[PDB]
């Protein structure tokens, strides 16, 4: 999609040599926004065919909790293998923050049921945020959030939201990233009785892996296609019902996949 | 300044009707991103005189850890009386998170000397942040952080700073605290042997009082003047070191200062 393909390019274009981990350079930029209108369709790049099976099993598993490899395991969904211990643990990561974020005096602070109440409630509220950056766990997580701080805000019976990303991989996680998000909104959105609004991204240290300029070149060339349509065939009781048989997306004709290897 | 009388305009031009708790209506526009390269002049508007020391005063108290309005009455400075109890506490805002996050365990994180560390060991860090949104504490605030989340960059010598701003008073709020994270950067950047970079000023639900249009369209009306200069007449041997006479703002001419009222 448009916003997508212009960020590429603004890297490519000034982006500085920055290496990454004890590893591969990259070309990063800081500080960047992107505008998604969730009325014109679901922001899933078209000039490189993405899998939303992956990330629906992943949202998913973040809002029951989970910390745990096992469910994405049941469902054969591996993108977290990289990171787990032999017993499938990750640490306090996302699902542990959002569902049961631990305070100091032994509460465990459902952000998630917390923000839904305030979307009901006090939908002209400037403090529907839900963080995954917790200061006190962050040595214990696999990794720390890359995504970790999101607000919710209505105007006009629309709910729009704004994610920080800290860290994004332009390439390959971002068009992920953003699915993820839009995805996130509107069943947000359907349990609060609200239309879609804006999904606005932020991020911090925004870059391509050098060893990634063949496939953005590629990618560059392609023409974007109109974007798809995400429909959900039933309404759960609550956020913590869905299925992922409830999501289908329509009208989607990509781009042929581009496969991005990394070091190790 | 330019990026600020383009943002006023924005809200103007294209901001919703919205309500605060239980009081005015505000022009609202959500997510907004600016950028000012430090290396162009410290970032204090002009289009309306304003007052440093009181920022000055207020960085100086957060770094110190400080939650209670003593140090900031020792000089004069009060704006914060209007939250603070009959003993001059606010709960554990800013300076108390900055300084001494609580885990659950019984630790007392220090985020700032964390992130020095982090700036002169592994200055190609994506993890160089300091929050002060904590969940846990929140309820015992006097009132929620406003500007919740700030992330450090490093690029050829050059430190640059991201500001995550959840709410924010344009007409008000919003020229004290750029200049305060400003300065902030000016402070870490000296202590860190770099240069500035940019200051990235991203919000959330950026708005403009009601009852302030007759101001904005007043200062909607001058010239932006050239950016005064920065001096720092010391090198402190911390960052926790600095005194108010070590800065020195040179250069600034600003058009007469305007005032706001706010209902009650």
């Amino acid at each position: 999609m448009k916003q997508y393909l212009e960020l590429m390019q603004k890297v490519l274009d000034e982006g500085t040599q920055k290496n990454d981990r004890t590893g591969t350079g990259t070309l990063s930029i800081f500080g960047h926004q992107m505008r998604f209108n969730l009325q014109d369709g679901f922001p899933l790049v078209t000039t490189k065919r993405c899998h939303l099976r992956s990330i629906i099993h992943e949202l998913l598993w973040f809002l029951q909790g989970d910390t745990n490899i096992a469910y994405l395991h049941e469902n054969n969904v591996t993108i977290w293998d990289e990171w787990a211990d032999e017993n499938g643990d990750l640490g306090p990561v996302y699902g542990k923050q959002w569902r049961a974020w631990p305070t100091p005096d032994g509460r465990h602070i459902d952000q998630i049921t917390t923000v839904l109440n305030q979307l009901k409630n006090d939908p002209d509220s400037r403090r529907i945020i839900v963080s995954a950056w917790n200061v006190g766990e962050l040595d214990k997580m696999a990794l720390a959030p890359c995504h970790a701080f999101f607000q919710f805000y209505v105007a006009d019976g629309k709910l729009s939201c704004q994610l920080y990303q800290r860290s994004c991989d332009v390439f390959l996680g971002l068009p992920f990233n953003i699915a993820s998000y839009a995805l996130l909104v509107h069943m947000m959105a359907q349990q609060c009785d609200l239309e879609v609004g804006d999904f606005v991204w932020t991020g911090g240290d925004t870059h391509l892996y050098s060893n990634h300029m063949d496939q953005t070149h590629l990618q560059l060339s392609r023409e974007p296609r109109p974007l798809p349509k995400l429909i959900i065939k039933r309404k759960p009781e609550s956020i913590f019902d869905y299925r992922f048989e409830d999501f289908e997306i329509e009208g989607y004709d990509p781009h042929p996949g581009i496969k991005a290897p990394v070091a190790i």
